[PDB]
DNA sequence: CCGACAGCGCATCAGC
DNA sequence: GCTGATGCGC
DNA sequence: GTCGG
């Protein structure tokens, strides 16, 4: 945290991009500059030093020095005060509220949480969710509850069958004290990238989890992910625990490395590999790595027996799922 | 300068 | 109904 | 907003 300043403004100038502004590649500017400046282990002294990094460019260099002499910066002094901005922003905080819902509702005059649950009939299934849980899904989760959650998983999933394998990726596996939620990969031998000998492979687990009361409500689900609530049991006379959002993706099993790469993240560090990947002629993603013909069309998927084997394609040197964390 | 910026699942919609 | 675009999120 | 060619 020797810059915790600077990657604050950054984000903060990051959501103010993609809320309000609705320019994407100007977000991911910002977080990719707050990425860089969050692992830069010396405290910065200076726009100037910040700028020789990869990623900070003259615009953020300057926004940095305004930042070191005054210890903010007037533009989001003025965007925190800016109402529409301020209520769009807020509204995207919201799960299933994007920055066009927001903007929309803001237009309909809707801009509060009063506002949003008395008009509930405005907003769709998932929307509805994220309302109703705004409260819980602003809680971290302790890995320790983490922990009691991938029990509860597995154990679930192994009773449906013996042979499905359930692995708990995202911060949790790149070793987080705490998490925004819960990510499980999940496989079985019925389904890999040559054929689906057994349907509702995903359902079967969902059901079962419900069954049991874990999982309380359902944000989305297709036939490959399953996004919703879950809650850890409590004790007699003991205060409920929040409740979580939880992810359940079923990957090929032959493909299980390229799967557990991708859901292991950080999404920044995901960006950062596969953009090298591309300079160095290849393309992936959660099922593959393809090499690029002469004309950008990807080739035939590259064996794979490990996630090592991915990183050794791209000539990088392994990294454990803990150092991943940008 | 200037095009590129990672890659994709599910929900909802317009047009047919 | 379908396909394709778009919103939203991983 | 940043940057490689
Ligand atoms: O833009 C994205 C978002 C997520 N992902 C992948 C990597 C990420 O680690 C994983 C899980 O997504 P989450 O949004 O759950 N983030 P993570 O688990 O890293 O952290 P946390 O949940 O604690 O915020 O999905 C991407 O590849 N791109
Ligand atoms: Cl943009
Ligand atoms: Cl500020
Ligand atoms: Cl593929
Ligand atoms: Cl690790
Ligand atoms: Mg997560
Ligand atoms: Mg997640
Ligand atoms: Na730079
Ligand atoms: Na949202």
């Amino acid at each position: 945290t020797l810059n915790g300043g600077i990657t604050d403004m950054l984000t903060e100038l990051a959501n103010f991009e993609k809320n309000v502004s609705q320019a994407i590649h100007k977000y991911n500017a910002y977080r990719k500059a707050a990425s860089v400046i969050a692992k830069y282990p010396h405290k910065i002294k200076s726009g100037a030093e910040a700028k020789k990094l990869p990623g900070v460019g003259t615009k953020i260099a300057e926004k940095i020095d305004e930042f070191l002499a005054t210890g903010k910066l007037r533009k989001l002094e003025k965007i925190r005060q800016d109402d529409t901005s301020s209520s769009i922003n807020f509204l995207t905080r919201v799960s299933g509220i994007g920055p066009s819902a927001a903007r929309k509702f803001v237009d309909e005059g809707i801009k509060t949480l009063e506002d949003l649950r008395k008009n509930e009939d405005k907003l769709n299934h998932h929307q509805r969710i994220g309302l109703k849980y705004f409260g819980d899904f602003e809680k971290r989760i302790p890995r320790e509850e983490m922990l009691q959650m991938q029990d509860i998983v597995l154990n679930e999933v192994k009773k449906v069958d013996s042979e499905y394998i359930a692995t708990v990726c995202g911060s949790f596996r790149r070793g987080a004290e705490s998490s925004g939620d819960m990510d499980v990969l999940l496989t079985h031998p019925s389904f890999t990238s040559e054929s689906t000998k057994q349907p509702k492979l995903l359902h079967q687990v969902v059901e079962q989890l419900q069954k049991v009361h874990f999982i309380t409500d359902t944000l989305s689900k297709g036939e490959t992910k399953f996004m919703g609530v879950c809650q850890l049991p409590s004790k007699n006379d003991e205060k409920e625990y929040p409740h979580r959002r939880i992810e359940i993706r079923l990957i090929p099993k032959d493909q299980y490395y390229c799967g557990v790469l991708y859901f292991t993240g950080s999404d920044i560090f995901n960006k950062n590999m596969r953009a090298h990947a591309l300079e160095k002629g290849f393309t992936i993603n959660e099922y593959t790595i393809r090499p690029l013909g002469v004309t950008g069309v990807a080739g035939e998927p590259l064996p794979v027996d490990s996630e090592k084997d991915i990183f050794d394609y791209i000539q990088w040197k392994y990294r454990e799922p803990k150092d991943r964390s940008e």
